[PDB]
C-alpha cells in the first residue's frame, strides 16, 4: 500500500463531472473542479485544467495526471506550512501517508486548523489524537473515511485499507 492507492480507495474514480459529498463539481480522484453552482463554470476549469475541449469527460490517462500533480501539490503544501511541516517530519511514513490524505481532501489550511491534534501527533500520543480527531466536522461529515485515515494514525499500519 502507499498514498496513491490509498487515495483511489478513498476517492475512487469517475472519468464525467460529479458532485462531491459536499454538492461541488469534481473530476477524476477527487479532483475539485469549483465551488460554483454552475456547471458551465466547471466545465471551463475542467478544459483550463487539462488543455483542450472536453465537454464534461476526460480519460483514465488525464485523470491520472491531475491525480499525480494533486498528490505532489499536497505533499508541497505540507512542507510550506509552518504549522504542517514538523508534524509531518516527526512521523513515521505510513503515518505521512495519513497526513497527506487529510491534506488532499480538506487543504493545508483546513488541516492546519486541527491545532489540538496535530500536537497530540507530535507528541505521539496516538490514542489521545484519535479521540480529538473524532470531534470535528470532518468526522460526522464523512465517518467511513475518517475512520479509516484516523485508525492510520492511531496504529502506523495499513490495516484499515486492507480488505478493501
Ligand atoms: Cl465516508
Amino acid at each position: 500500500m502507499n498514498i496513491f492507492e490509498m487515495l483511489r480507495i478513498d476517492e475512487g474514480l469517475r472519468l464525467k463531472i460529479y458532485k462531491d459529498t459536499e454538492g461541488y463539481y469534481t473530476i477524476g480522484i477527487g479532483h475539485l473542479l469549483t465551488k460554483s453552482p454552475s456547471l458551465n463554470a466547471a466545465k471551463s476549469e475542467l478544459d483550463k485544467a487539462i488543455g483542450r475541449n472536453t465537454n464534461g469527460v476526460i480519460t483514465k490517462d488525464e485523470a491520472e495526471k491531475l491525480f499525480n500533480q494533486d498528490v505532489d501539490a499536497a505533499v508541497r503544501g505540507i512542507l510550506r506550512n509552518a504549522k504542517l511541516k514538523p508534524v509531518y517530519d516527526s512521523l513515521d511514513a505510513v503515518r505521512r501517508a495519513a497526513a497527506i490524505n487529510m491534506v488532499f481532501q480538506m487543504g493545508e489550511t483546513g488541516v492546519a486548523g486541527f491545532t489540538n491534534s496535530l500536537r497530540m501527533l507530535q507528541q505521539k500520543r496516538w490514542d489521545e489524537a484519535a479521540v480529538n480527531l473524532a470531534k470535528s466536522r470532518w468526522y460526522n461529515q464523512t465517518p467511513n473515511r475518517a475512520k479509516r485515515v484516523i485508525t492510520t494514525f492511531r496504529t502506523g499500519t495499513w490495516d484499515a485499507y486492507k480488505n478493501l
